[PDB]
């Protein structure tokens, strides 16, 4: 049985859509050559990271009053110090053709991202607006600015710069911010107000890394796609344009993109708008959210580390350990350690000694004087 | 705890212990009929105690 095909109009061929629904979707069994989609959303984190809160929750997408000190040195608080927003998506476990020692993981083609909400910012009517002059209207959010986003399968590799190492900022008690200070277990050093390749640390937290002293690591981010902005003045104008026509594509230049190691996408974001100009005069940043729609395909790899190696690097951890006296490393109690290999005719010398070169090539050491 | 089993990695399948049939019983039954224990309450006056129910 088949329709007429004269009878009959045709149609045009869009991808087959399989589901729509949830994040209880993605457990979905799907082929070989399946596409993956997904839209979510990062709200910012700027010092006030919870509505929940009863007594502080008015301030949030918003930090407290930014003022300067007048007298060294510097001590901000959290709730002045705005950090990068992450997240996670665990997505589910695939096949693997163990015969051919080839898995397959997800990949991210392309990501189709815009900053929500901007049509909030022509508010200049909020009750405690400074007036720009008397008998005037507000003085919309404007002034710095700060864009970032990073889609990978790990997490953000960073980089740690502040303005002023004089500056102290507050220590890690089981929750609060995480600064240079907190990764090397030093004080800052006035090296750190240039580039210290001792001070790294990889975006594991939200809201706890501040964007004032961490900034995102060119050298160590090869598995991942971040893109940046920002403009600085004193109420300079925020200028934003959204659409959901622009698509950004991820591959890179051998026509890979980041592979989610551990099945898990790594997401971080941060956007700052401006200022929130008091009639005070006192100023507060202010933030708000993004949205990604990131694309997922799967690719086959091949398995860079052979299981074998694994397994004995495994227990042997596991296995208790065994502290008996040194027989490797400085101070190794192992005087020589010959190696043999086929028959040769019976050389001269019986205390020739032999090595392998640097290339690999077998090599007859010639005896010299020690000195 | 039951015994490792073999294994296939080449055609991807392994062995795993299956439970087909269990034969059960209640044991010590029979002490149930114990009417007299030093502390029963008996069922009424100069008679034996009440059996556990
Ligand atoms: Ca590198």
């Amino acid at each position: 049985c088949i329709p007429k095909p004269g009878c009959c109009p045709n149609v045009a061929s869009v991808p087959k859509l399989l589901v729509k629904g949830g994040v209880e979707v993605l457990s979905v069994v799907t082929g070989e050559d399946s596409i993956t989609q997904i839209e979510l959303y990062l709200n910012p984190r700027m010092g006030v990271n919870s509505p929940d809160l009863p007594t502080t929750s008015n301030w949030y997408t918003y930090t407290y009053d930014l003022q300067p000190k007048g007298s060294s040195p510097d001590q901000p608080i959290k709730e002045n110090l705005p950090a990068y927003s992450v997240a996670r998506v665990s997505l589910p476990m695939l096949n693997e053709d163990i015969t051919c020692d080839t898995l397959q993981m997800w990949e991210a083609i392309s990501v189709k991202t815009e900053v929500v909400g901007i049509s909030s910012l022509i508010n200049v009517h909020y009750w405690d607006m400074k007036r720009v002059h008397d008998y005037g209207a507000g003085i919309p959010v404007s002034g710095v600015n700060y864009h970032m986003f990073a889609i990978g399968g790990e997490p953000l590799d960073l980089q740690g710069l502040v303005l002023d190492y004089q500056t102290q900022y507050p220590k890690t008690t089981n929750g609060g911010p995480i600064t240079i200070e907190t990764v090397l277990g030093r004080k800052m050093t006035p090296k750190n107000q240039g580039l210290d390749p001792q001070a790294k640390a990889k975006l594991d937290k939200d809201g706890n890394y501040p964007i004032e002293v961490w900034c995102p690591d060119p050298s160590k981010n090869e598995n991942s796609r971040y893109y940046g902005s920002i403009q600085t003045g004193s109420q300079t104008p925020t200028v934003l344009q959204f659409s959901n026509t622009l698509t950004t594509v991820l591959l890179d230049e051998n026509g890979v993109g980041p592979l989610c190691k551990g099945d898990g996408l790594f997401i971080s974001c941060a956007d700052i708008v401006g200022f929130l100009f008091k009639t005070s005069g006192k100023m507060a940043l202010h933030g708000l959210p993004r949205y990604f729609n990131v694309t997922l395909r799967k690719r086959w790899v091949k398995n860079p580390y052979p299981v074998v190696n694994l397994i004995n690097s495994l227990f042997s951890n596991l296995m208790p350990k065994v502290s008996g006296q040194p027989m490797e490393g400085k101070d190794n109690q192992v005087e020589e350690v010959r190696i043999y290999e086929g028959s040769e005719q019976l050389p001269g010398d019986p205390d020739i000694v032999r090595f392998l070169d640097k290339f690999g090539q077998e090599k007859t050491v010639y005896p010299k004087p020690s000195v």
